[PDB]
């Protein structure tokens, strides 16, 4: 029994709601994977020409980007399991791209263990915009719900996604590693989500 | 096989809020996230201990920014969205003279970070007229990214738009933000609206003066 309000139809307007997710995407995209994919490649190549070619295969020759659906990302941006282990930062390039040119970003390469054995490595690193998507939650004068929070997470990871869709095969080396820890949650273990990721 | 549809103004698979057409329907959600992304991302960061950051400045540069015009972050909003890299390339009047120092903080809620922030002086006429913190509002560029992709389309009109959205979101961030906390300051121009003659650095002065006159 609830009308809507009239409206005219030529006026300019916008629906007020709190979907930033897709601004989010197209800066992280943009102003970042964008900007380091095409030197990636070149930068696992000096990688392995000082670490006995310790990312050798197709899974350890892509940037793992772990989603927690949660936001929980650590404020020192560590990835810190019992079962990964920091191995060596990935070198920069000595390059004239655009942005690269005057930036060199922090990427980190990871031992993965599986019953203390070595099961693998791979560049790992957190999705940094989520964090303003869990601070926005906590500053409430922003007036956004932890289940804003969520359903704005999972919308920048699906926007995400589809924009890395139209990447081409060449480039096509992003991975996202999607998980919402508060669910399914027990045993649950970054390791072996990320090795399967890997294994895939 | 793309699909195409327009991956900018993708749909966030919830219900809309109305059930029927309410106005010439625009999508801002790019313009609204870089907005958040700037404040929360940048802004929250750079703001806390600013002032201790302008008072050492002071204490090494001769009181180079001294008044109330000068103890401000003045950030560039230029609508038609091409940053430039070098401040003094877009107007000779404007002229680096250091970066703003860091603090060792003694505050809980100031962390010890490196972001550079610079210090330019103004000249009218071959002569300094005034100093400040000055940098561009970096999301623009990811907007002018964006309309460079001719297949994407993204228009130059469309670009505006977002622009003009962006600083809205922006400024509807900063009012609720104390004054006692603020500390910057937005200068938004569309320079290809404006004269032949448009001078950038008369327009940072101007806010300055603005900023002055207000704080009493």
């Amino acid at each position: 029994g609830s009308h809507m309000a009239p409206a005219e139809v030529s006026a300019v307007c916008e629906e007020k709601n709190f979907n930033v997710a897709h601004g989010l995407a197209w800066s992280y995209y943009i102003g970042y994977l964008k900007l380091i994919l095409p030197g990636l490649q070149a930068r696992i190549r000096m990688f392995n020409q000082l670490h006995n070619n310790m990312l050798s295969g197709a899974g350890s020759r892509r940037l793992y980007i772990l989603f927690p659906l949660d936001c929980g990302v650590p404020d020192d941006l560590s990835v810190a399991d019992p079962n990964i282990r920091f191995r060596d930062m990935l070198p920069q390039q000595n390059t004239d791209r655009a942005g690269v040119k005057n930036r060199a970003y922090s990427n980190s390469v990871y031992e993965l263990l599986e019953n203390g054995q070595p099961a693998g490595a791979c560049i790992l690193e957190y999705a940094t915009p989520l964090q303003t998507l869990f601070a926005m939650s906590q500053d409430g004068k922003a007036g956004f719900s932890r289940e804003d929070r969520l359903e704005q997470a999972k919308l920048f990871c699906r926007t995400l996604e589809e924009i890395l869709a139209d990447v081409p095969e060449s480039r096509n080396h992003c991975r996202l590693i999607v998980y919402q820890e508060s669910e399914e949650g027990n045993s649950f273990s970054l390791s072996q989500e990320v090795l399967r990721h890997i294994r895939q």
